[PDB]
Order: structure tokens, then C-alpha cells, then sequence
């Protein structure tokens, strides 16, 4: 499983993963032991290499002809792919999906060999020792696909609210693998209302993009929270022959004011920070444990999810289109210090993930933000130039949703002029015994009267408290549940009373496996802010926020007229 | 109970505590509960107090008539004690003893308030926010004595191993509580053998301390772990009065890079232990305290450091009936250049170290006295500090070595000053190093670098923590089997680095912290006990007990 | 320390426990290597013996001369004792004190042995494999007493709430060691008030006992959980030699009685809120120190209880002494606890529960706390040779106290035969633990039962033990058994339903702590530990501590 439905049914296709490849690690001189392993898996849950950083090598056959692509979900973190021997393709970052594509292979049995690497040092900027587990293997996904002499490489669809109703936009990129000019049209169906035909030219191995115009959509409903509702936007390329499938909901997400308004309507957020971790899984997650997660974030009164730190599966984002679940999706980034963004490669790998990441993402309704760079050096001038090339990045390809960052840089960032809504990580009762009420408003009142971020939309993203399951004490000292029922109860009761705040991200969903040197500060050297522990086991504040959540819609409805 | 013999045949005295006094907090404009608590007792134990830090009044009634002494063996952390309503007397520091001389008291039932404060602030110098606990209460015992005109306040015995065999020393502190001159004689025996007769005269209100010479005493069998062989010595004034402690035969010195007990070389195998406890704070009676005993016995170790503190005359009594060796250090953890300016550190350290040495000088378990645990060695402030304390230890007792626990790798001063050099290190835990490489670093160091060179060395921690119960392949820190391999790893280390008399294990139980503490101690408690709070082994509990039973008391096998 | 108070002034004591004694096992193939062990003390909780069961050997030396008496507070469970290596003295039984007494032993030095067993077997009857662990070692205090010619064995005062007042009888056994008749008296007061003075007359060697009349005691101010005040009473043997010995006890003014199906205190209706508590702690045993009562004492105090039921077995003095001082009412019982008829005829088995009894009573006598006397919990209430054994037993405790009530906690649900023998009606139920039914139907089953079908009928009645498991720290959203979250639930509804039913003078929680039990229990005891405490057994809070404490702070001590 890929996606919640089916993305093709002209081309040839077929998943190389939810199977079992063979694994090794490398780098010794003697025999190491091959053991069949799941793809999508991590190594480190696998009882020999729990604890293994370094390269190993998944390998498998296939059967394949002529044109073919590899289709890679996610590799963690970095990536070579070999093809009957030969280097054909490499990657970096784990959260983000990439793809090999092969000109006129020969008939028959080809061999697959991946090597994927979690290792750290200098040629990583983004995967560093860090409050969260960087996992080594093949942990999304894999997909075969056999082409002709041309492809839809993908399609993006942009609804617009207009004073009539819904119209809509529709952009195609078409790849040409033939060293001939290449002519046809691409047809394009919204739930089976036609909407366009476009007439494509290509020059040898040109790839290159087609809109359409702006379209009356009379027959389209809204997709939002209470009514999710999709459409599969259906793409056939015909030319003297293939296809691309996706879903789309109508729905509008602008800012206005300190307002963040979906279909026209303040918004208020619910939501969890949530990771991509598990126990038995590590970032692997089958669907059945992603709804698991989700079905409990229901219970909970949640209405929306922000995917700390990194892109997620699209997986995971399809149940939450089909779900009505905000997602606030951002690049892969946790933390880093100016000195980290220096990196010769940090500008490059931010600038990967994010354009992979919106590429692949684009026709999500779930998600209404972009997030870039969290808790990144926001306070220094060279980080302000970082944080400005990526916003840039953005909306170049994506000028309709709103932008953010998380910031934890208290009454000193200088990049809030540059974002649609300001964002804070703020920890009141754990980091700092100060009234949640009071740092609150004092960070509020300084980002009104002393930045450029007065006056723009305002979330919450990250506020809570640590508790380790099953540690209780009659003193409710910190650590134990009953103090986290306390500050967790505090502090929503604060942001949800904070004028000018649309809503607030717990920190954190569950508890997360970390990295060894972060052990100091992080019991169990997992970070253990969950409001369920890492087996999903509701700790005493999850009845608080259930209580919370549950009392309040998605909506202001009752403000000042 | 308040110890493990009788302290008084002669002299009339009653124990106050062991008993339910009336308790509230004060600091409020309304009704407080009175509730009936128990002393000893840290009122962080008792259900509606779990979590208070200020003050408490202690009350009860008690009969007597004329001179009276109220002795307290401990009140977390500074005491005001009032009799019938009339403040009588105050105290600091909530590990030391400390008594009240009332003159000639009406008879009848009085009443007794103790008022006890475990906050914090500028007042209290030793009591910070730290990693351990400052309860509230009175935590240790208290004795009524009804007293004549005179009586003796305390008794030192000092042993010496002559060529020729055992040889003795008394020193005897009697004060007259009247104003008129008075004479008298303190007659003196060592297991019921004749040992000194000493004449006394005393001037008006006097309190004089008067010595014996050395003398023979070939009836004595030596003190040690294999046979810890106890005396009762009692002095008995005549003008009447008398004083009963306890001795032991045993000679402790330190000869180049030996530590020798009775010419013995001695292998440390130790722990360090707080006095706590999740039900008793740092109240633990008997009971308690004999259960420690038996895991840490049951461990291999060989001796305990008072971290960072004295202990209870009862639990020092177990330890001289037990043949374990103390390590007893003066009330400091931690403390930074700036925290020892403060205006009553000095003071504070001062009345520590004189109370502690003078209650415990006859325990032949305490074999070293410590100071200043990890205090600001590498300054010159401290050095100062460190300094003063060595030289009013050595003013109070000449005999027995000295040393203070250091972390200022490669960086402290102060090596010059004490008998032996001592180390606190966390390879494997805080620094991630081979043990036996940063072991070597520092030992060569102090070799080659420091005027502690050619003394003898301990390291006074080492250890890693572990949460009971969290257990997982991955063996990550905090998990207990990266304790089990964290500890392996260290003790194989310290017994193999020649120069190095042992090692005490930090530490014996896990144990509550400041809540300032709570960012780097999961559970707001030091995690490094080898077992939990509860007293259940953790799984390093095995690795422990392999390594010292598998070593004797002695360095029997040394080059010749 | 023994006692809250001082015992004695006059005459000489000192306690030998609170100390380091040799210790070492005897009759096994192993090594028995010698260590030094605390007293008192269990030998499970030292580690080389914390599996063992059979014999171990206790000693130390003391010091005396001429007539000496050394006094068990409790050897767990069968005790021989040896001084200078002859044997002197012999006990069943881990929970009643019991005395060996010397004449003219030589001066100096003695050597003290105890041979303590924790063995089951045919000897022992009360000690079985059972739902609470029988521990061995010296579990309580030993005093060393010097005697004259002549000592009090006991003194036992009784209040009397009369119409002008309070007043008050006191009875003392004396005991002539000598071969010579004795002439004397002995004084008694009450907190410094003048009592009585006995003329004493005694044959050589005899043992007697002297009996004041019904005095007032204008004085007095009375006993209860609010006020609990407590006087000390004083005896002193006065002969030839002057003040020759003494005994100090204290008391409370207070009276119980029960008048149809009430129970009175000094005249007002009581509520019972209460918990069975076992003398069990992982650290501890059965030998748990002052510090450690006082701290169950501050919990069960917090939870909003007023009454403690000593399951299964009779309590320290000194934990008994706590309850006197704090106005805890106490339901003291004999040690005994779900005999089957087969058990209860081991030929032991009614001799050794009389001695049971014998001691219990005349030990405990003067406890204000203890309100009510209970026998052979659980036993076999529902056959004939189970109800010869009920009569002889209460018949027993009335000719040694004709004055507080007595009872058992049944679990002979409608097939109790023994419900005319007591003052009050009690059972044992676990509606929603062990069975399925709501607790109110269950109830009133039970309640209709007795008031239409027994002889127990029209008498006050209690619900001993109710309660449900718990292992600390398993929760789950499915609210399964064993769960904390179940239990909040049972205790919820159990709790609600004995507060509303008409009759019912309060309940006994089942139970205050988690308690080990003996393994031949584990496939029914999780962890094998009886996991029905409020507390579990490092006496920390389970969810279902909230739901006590409101049900029981909700109410107060009298109707
Ligand atoms: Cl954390
Ligand atoms: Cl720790
Ligand atoms: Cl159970």
C-alpha cells in the first residue's frame, strides 16, 4: 500500500515494497550475515542491528522492459540505488520522495540494490544528533513503473472561491524521453466532470509544463473539517497512452487580519505536534498503526496535526484528507544553530526538501500551511537570509497558502516580517515557572509593538509538559503524570484565551525515541511530552485535553461584531 | 531509640521523641490543622504536607525540675526552641546535634515547641537548592536530662599501636553549672578495666576539658571489618554525673600511597549513601537503616561515604558493630566559588565540622573525614575555605587522615592540604572515554602536575544511571542494562589502576532532588542507585556484587 | 522502643531487641554460616534467607542475677527458648506475647537463645499455607526484666458509664515467687487521682488475682475519636521492702455497646469507615517499625477512616498503643483465617487458638481503641463441628471481658448457623469482584436473609471486607479486571451501596496495602500478593485512593 487509492490505471505499475529484500550491513572486512527484512521497515528495529548507524544494502529482483522508473517514498537519510550493478540514482533526506529513471533496459531479471545510510557528520546539514531518532533503511515505500516514450510527471490542482463559486486550475508536467519532438494532448476529468484538454508540444527530452485556465466548477462541494469531501482529478496523456491520478478537495485557506480563515470561516486550531516514531516500527509506519494514531487524536477533540520536523508519508496525509484533519506540514529541520546552517550543504538540502516536499504535496486539502525551519537561528542575520530564501522557495511554487515558521526565539527573531502567520514554541510550567497567562502575554503584546509580525494571525506551536507513564507521586513533583495534568491544563486554558490567537499544537502527540547525546535532558533518552506514552497508552493529561478539546469547535463563532 | 547502647546509667534522662508530637505549619492568617506527627519525622512524609517548604511548629509536654539539657540529634534544617513559651535556643544545619542548658526550672509539666524551617534562602548557606532533598521536621532524636551542678559534656578515647602493643588516651569535658567554684574526680574504665582517675576543679560557670596520659592496655583486642571488637568506656564524675561511649582498638594512617589500617594496606570497596528514604525522608529508623546494611553487605562493599553529610550516631553505630568503614564528610555538595562568599559560609561550615568531630570522635568505624564536595577547589577563594576547614579538623582530631571529594579535573588547588587525593569522575555516564583512559589522565596528573602527588588516591564516585524498570535492546543510557555494562566497565577500571585504594559507588539508592534539579534528574530523583528508591536491585545490582566479592579488604599480594 | 509509654518505674527492665543478634539457619544440608541479624526482624527480608522456611537460630548475652523475667512480644511462629544452653521456655503462635520467668539464676553473664520456625506442618494449626505470609524470626520486642520476690502479672480496668457518671473497677494478678506466704498491698492511681489499695495476701508460690469494687471517678473526661484522652494507671506493690515493684497500663473512659441493631459510643450511634490491615511490608515483614505504623496510620487517617480490622491475627502493643493515642477505633481478632472444618480438627487446633485467645485478651485488656473482638475469620460457620468451635471460643473471650461485644467475619452466604452467638453480624462479600452482581441486590440478599431467616437477626451488622484487585500501574481504556481503573469502579458502587443500606453500621475495606502470600495462593494471586489494597505495597496511592477518600471524608463517625 501507497496511497488510500489508486494513482494509476494506464500505466504499468507495480510496488516492490511490503515485501521482504535481502540486508546486510557494510563496512568490515569479514562475512556479515544476509537476513530477510521488511520494506518499508527501519533497521533499528531489527534484533541485530537495534543500535546499528552506519550503511547497509536491501537488495531484490524485478522483472522489467524498455523505459522504467523507480518510484522511492522515502529512504532514511540517504540514498544510492544501483541497477544490475551499475550506481543509477542517489538521495538525501528521509522524508521526502525521489525518483531513478532508466532509458531502454534490457528484457527479463534486474537486480535492485540500495544502500541507505543514517550515519552522521559533515555531509549531512539536516540529519544531525538531534531531539529525535535519524533511522536507517528503506522506510517508505517502492514502486516499478514501465514507460513509453513519455510521462505525466505530475499534476497540481488549485481551487479558487470566487463571489459565483468554486473554479479551478489544473497544471500538468510532462516528461519526454524521446530524442524526437513529441506532440498530443493530456485530457483532464474531475470526478468525471470534464475539465480540460490540453494540447502538449515537447522538444526532445524536454520536460515542461501546461495549464490550464481558470474554470467554472458548478457541480464541486466543499471539502473542510465537518464535510471532506474529494474528488480524483484523473490526467490521460495521449499521443500518436498514459495516465496520472490524484485527489483534490475545494477549499480556500487565506489569511485576513489576525484571522486565518478556511471556506471564509475563523478558524481555530486543536491540534498535535506528532512524529513519525513507534516502538516496533521506528518511522515505518503501516497504515494500521497511522490510524490507530489518528483515531486517538479524534478522541482527543483534535482537529488538526503538525508534522514535527519533517515532510510526512503521503500515506498519512491521504487519511488525513480523507479525515478532514488540518495538517501544517514542514521541511525537514529541527533546531539548528546558525553555525549548523552554515553547512555547505544546508541551503541545498533545505532547498531539495522543500521543493520535493511541495511538488509531491501540492494537492493535499489537509494542508493549509507551509512550515519552514523550526527553531531555527531566526535572531542572526545570516539566518534571516536562509529563512528568506526559503520562504521565497515556497511561494514560487505555491503562491496561495499561508507560510510559518515555529520559532523559539523569544522577543529576538527578526524574520517575522516575512511570514503569513507568526508562530511560537513556548514552554510556561516546564521550562520556565512563570504563569502561562503572563509569558503569554508578554510575548503577544512584544510581537503587536515591537515586530513586523503585529497585526498577522498568531498559533501557539508547541506547548507542554514531560511526564514518564506510570511515574505518580502524591507531591506531583515534575515528571510525574499528575504534574503534567496540571501544566497541561494550565496552559491550554491560557492559549485558548489569548485575543489574537487562533490555537495552539501540543507537544507532543506520543513519546519519541532521541538521540543518544540528548540523554541528559530526555529520561529514557526518548522525549517523553507525549500525551501517550510511545505504546499509545494514554497518560493521566490526556483526560485534560480530551476535556479541552472536546469543549471547544472548530470555529470562532461568537466573537465581537 | 537513639543508640544502640545505654549513654547514661547515672545521669536521669528520657527520651522525647519516639513519640506523636502536635504539628502545623505556620506563616498564615487563618486556622492551620494541628495533627498528631511523628518525631523523628520529615513532615514531607506526612500526607498534607508532601510538598511544604517554610516553617512548622513541633510541640509536647515533658516533666522536670532544675538544671535540664534538651539534646537534639537533628532538626531539618534550622531550629528555634522554646520552653514554656521562652526562646531558649537556635540551630543550622540539620545533620549535626545540638543541645539546650536550662537552669533551674520550676518543677512540673512544661511545654516544649520546636519551631523547624527547611526554607531556602540567604540565611542558609549549606541548604540550597540541590541534588538532594532539604526536609522539614525534627528528623533525628531527642533526650530530656535532668542534670545536678555538673556534669561531663563529652569524652574522647584515642587509641595508639606502640611497638609493644595497644596504648590509650581519655580526654574528658565536664561543665559546672554553678556559680561557685567545684571540685571533684572523673573516675574512667574501658570494659570494666581500671583506666585513669583524674582531679577537677572548676572555676564558677566553667566548662574545661581535662587529659589523661597514654597508657597501657594490654587487655585490648583490635577493632577491624573481620573483627570489629567494641569497648564500652565510662566516666563517672564525683564532687555524681557519669558519660558511657564506645571504642574500638584500631590505628588508621597513611604511609606513601597506603592507607593502613593497623599496618594493613586497604582496599576501599564502598558506596555512597544518603540518608533517604520515599517513606521516612531522611528519617530512617533502625529498622531501615539495618536493611541498607544487609543489601550493601549482601553487595561485597566494605564501607560507606556520608554523602554529603554526618550521619545519625545511630546508623554510625551500626557501622562499629558491623566492621564497615566510614567515610564522614562536613554538610557541602556542589557549592560555586560565589555560593562559598556568602556571609555566614564560613560559620556555617565552622559549627559543622566542630559538631560533627566532637559527637563522633570515638567511632572507630570513621576511618577519614571529608570536607567540601565538590566545592570551588580550583579558586582561590576556595583554597582559602579549604585551608581553614583542613586546619580545624586537624585542631579537633590529629589522627585521622583527611580528604575531600574533587571534580576539578586536572584544575584543583588544593591537593597540597589533605592526606589523601580523591576524585569524583562519571566516564561512561557524562563523558563518553574509555574508563581506563581517563582514569590514567587523571592519576598521571596528579603525579606529575599536583602537590597531591605521592599520596594515596580514591575515587569517591563513579557510576551511571538507570531507571528501574526501563529495559530495551537498544541498551540506550538510562536503560538498566546500560548500567549493568556502564558499571562493569568502571570497577574494572579502578581495582586495576595501581595507585588507586578503591572506589565508592555513587550510589547506593536512588533518591529525591530539589525540583530545580528536575531537568537532567528524570523523576526529580538521582537515578544512579544500583537500587531503586525502593530498595529493589537493579539489574547493575549483579555486576556489583561479582565484582566485590571477588576482592578482599587488603592489598594482600603487592610487590615486595 | 516496646510501648508508646514507660511500662515500669519501679521495676527493672531493658530491652534486649532494637539490637544486632547472631542469627544462622539449623537442620538443612547447607552451609549456616553466622551473621549478625536485627531484632526484631523477619529473616525473609535479610537476603541469604529471603526463600526460607524451617528453623534459625536467635542469641545474644545479657546480664542479671536472682529472679528474672524475659518477655516475647512475638517469635513468628513457634519459638523455643534457651538461656545458658538449657531450655526454659516454649510458644506457638507469631502474634501474642508470651514470658519465661527464672528464680535465683547465678550473676554475670547469660547466654540468650531463641529458636524461631516458620515450618507448616501437623503441629501447627493457625500457621497454614494461607492468603498471608507466615514469616519467621523474632518479629516483635524482647524486655529483660529483674524480679524481686513477688511481681504484677497484670492489671485490667473497666469503665462504666453510670447514670451520675463515670466509674471504674480495677482487677490485678499478683505472683508470689517466693516459697513464703507474702502480706502486702497494692496502690493504684489514675493519672496521679487516688484509686484503690488491695490488701494482698499470697501462699508461697501462688499466683492471684485481687479485684477493686466499682469506684467513681468523678474525674474522668472520656474517650473517643475526637477526644482521646487516655490517664495512666498505676499499681505498686507494697511490702516489707517498700514500694517493691510496679505496673503502668493506660486507659480511656469510654463505653461501648450495642442496643438493637446499634453501636453505641458513650451513648451515639457509630459509623464504622474502616480498613483491614495486614502487618505486612516488603522491607519490613511482620516487624514493622514505629515510623512505618505511624506512616500507614497518616494514610488510612488521610483516606477519611476512622476504625482498623486486624486481619487476621492480634496487633503490637505498640501499633494498638498508636490507635489509643490517634482515637482509631480497633477490631481486634485471633489469628485464624479461612479453616476448613478438616483444618479446625487438627488435634491443635482448639488448644492453640484458646492460648490464642487467652493471651490476646489478657494482654490487650485495657485499649480504649478496641471496640469489639473477633474469632475464626472465615472458618467453617456452616457445619456443627465449625459451631462447637465458635461456642467454645466466644464462650471463651466473655469469661475473660463479659463486657465488649464480639463477632466474626462470615463468609457463609445464607448457611451460617452461628449467627445467635455474637453481638454483631458481620460478612466478607465481593459483589463485582468475585461475583457479577450489582452490590445493592447482592446486599440486600445477604441483609433479608439475616433479619428473616437467621438468629442473627434484629442485631447490629458490618460488612468486614469488601474490595477489588489492582496491580499498580496496569490501566487501560478497556477498564478490564485487574486494571486501576476497575477498581476505581468496584470500590465506587461497593462503597455507595454499604452506606445505603438500612441496618449497616459501616465497613471494613478489603484492604489497606498489598500483602504478600504464600505461594501455594499464586494462581489467584497475581505477583503472589493479595492486590486488593488501596495503597499497594510500597504504600503507593492507587486511583482508587480518590474514590475513598471522598466516599469516607463524606461522613462522619456517628449517624
Ligand atoms: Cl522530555
Ligand atoms: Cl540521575
Ligand atoms: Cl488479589
Amino acid at each position: 500500500m501507497i496511497r488510500t487509492f489508486e494513482t494509476h490505471k494506464i500505466r504499468k505499475t507495480a510496488e516492490l515494497s511490503s515485501a521482504l529484500w535481502n540486508f546486510h550491513t557494510i563496512g568490515t572486512q569479514g562475512e556479515e550475515a544476509v537476513i530477510q527484512a521488511p520494506v518499508p521497515g527501519c533497521w533499528e528495529n531489527y534484533p541485530d542491528t537495534v543500535s546499528y548507524r552506519g550503511q547497509a544494502s536491501y537488495s531484490r529482483e524485478f522483472e522489467a522492459k524498455g523505459n522504467i522508473r523507480l518510484e522511492f517514498k522515502g529512504v532514511s537519510h540517504t540514498a544510492s540505488v544501483l541497477v544490475d550493478g551499475k550506481p543509477v540514482g542517489s538521495h538525501y533526506n528521509a522524508y521526502t520522495p525521489f525518483d531513478v529513471v532508466l532509458k531502454d533496459i534490457r528484457p527479463g531479471i534486474h537486480q535492485l540494490e540500495v544502500i541507505a545510510d543514517n550515519s552522521f557528520g559533515p555531509d549531512s546539514a539536516l540529519h544531525v544528533p538531534n531531539d529525535y531518532q535519524s533511522y536507517g533503511g528503506i522506510s517508505r515505500g517502492v514502486v516499478l513503473e514501465e514507460l513509453g516514450e513519455a510521462y505525466l510527471s505530475w499534476i497540481h490542482f488549485t481551487p479558487f472561491l470566487r463571489k459565483d463559486g468554486w473554479y479551478g486550475k489544473a497544471e500538468i508536467c510532462v516528461r519526454n524521453l524521446s530524442s524526437g519532438r513529441l506532440d498530443g494532448s493530456v485530457e483532464v476529468e474531475i470526478g468525471k466532470n470534464s475539465f480540460a484538454v490540453l494540447p502538449i508540444v515537447l522538444e526532445g527530452e524536454e520536460e515542461k509544463s501546461f495549464s490550464t485556465e481558470e474554470l467554472p466548477c458548478p457541480w464541486a462541494e466543499c471539502w473542510s473539517p465537518e464535510s471532506p469531501v474529494l474528488y480524483l482529478i484523473t490526467a490521460v496523456l495521449r499521443t500518436a497512452a498514459d495516465d496520472i491520478i490524484d485527489r483534490v478537495g475545494f477549499r480556500e485557506i487565506r489569511t485576513e487580519g489576525k484571522d486565518i480563515l478556511l471556506n471564509g470561516r475563523k478558524l481555530r486550531i486543536k491540534g498535535f505536534c506528532r512524529h513519525e516514531d513507534h516502538p516496533q516500527f521506528g518511522c515505518a509506519l503501516p497504515f494500521s498503526a497511522m490510524q490507530h494514531d489518528l483515531m486517538l487524536i479524534k478522541d482527543l477533540g483534535a482537529n488538526s496535526i503538525r508534522t514535527v520536523h519533517y515532510p510526512n508519508d503521503e500515506l498519512f496525509l491521504d487519511l488525513c484528507d480523507e479525515q478532514g484533519i488540518l495538517v501544517w506540514e514542514e521541511n525537514h529541520a529541527r533546531g539548528l544553530s546558525e553555525e549548523n546552517m552554515r553547512n555547505p550543504h544546508f541551503k541545498q538540502q533545505c532547498g531539495d526538501c522543500i521543493r520535493e516536499m511541495i511538488t509531491a504535496h501540492y494537492n493535499h486539502p489537509s494542508i493549509y500551511i507551509w512550515g519552514i525551519l523550526n527553531e531555527c537561528a531566526s535572531d542572526t542575520e545570516y539566518g534571516r537570509e536562509c529563512y528568506s530564501e526559503q520562504y521565497e522557495l515556497i511561494k514560487s511554487l505555491d503562491p496561495y497558502r499561508p507560510r510559518s515558521s515555529a520559532s523559539c526565539r523569544f522577543k529576538t527573531d527578526i524574520c517575522l516580517g516575512y511570514p503569513e502567520v507568526v508562530s511560537y514554541n513556548i514552554y510556561p510550567k516546564w521550562y520556565h515557572d512563570v504563569p502561562v497567562e503572563d509569558y503569554l502575554d508578554e510575548l503577544y503584546q512584544w510581537i503587536q509593538n515591537e515586530s513586523e509580525g503585529t497585526g498577522k494571525p498568531f498559533l501557539i506551536t508547541e506547548i507542554g509538559a514531560g511526564a514518564i507513564y506510570g511515574y505518580r507521586t502524591p507531591a506531583h513533583v515534575k515528571w510525574s503524570e499528575e504534574y503534567q495534568v496540571q501544566a497541561l491544563k494550565e496552559q491550554l486554558q491560557a492559549v485558548f484565551s489569548r485575543e489574537g490567537c487562533s490555537g495552539v499544537y501540543i507537544w507532543q502527540f506520543c513519546d519519541v525515541r532521541v538521540c543518544d547525546s540528548w540523554f541528559g535532558s530526555r529520561p529514557r533518552t526518548m522525549n517523553n511530552k507525549g500525551i501517550v506514552d510511545e505504546y499509545r497508552r494514554p497518560k493521566l493529561a490526556y483526560e485534560v485535553v480530551k476535556d479541552s478539546y472536546r469543549s471547544l469547535g472548530n470555529y470562532f463563532e461568537n466573537l465581537y461584531f
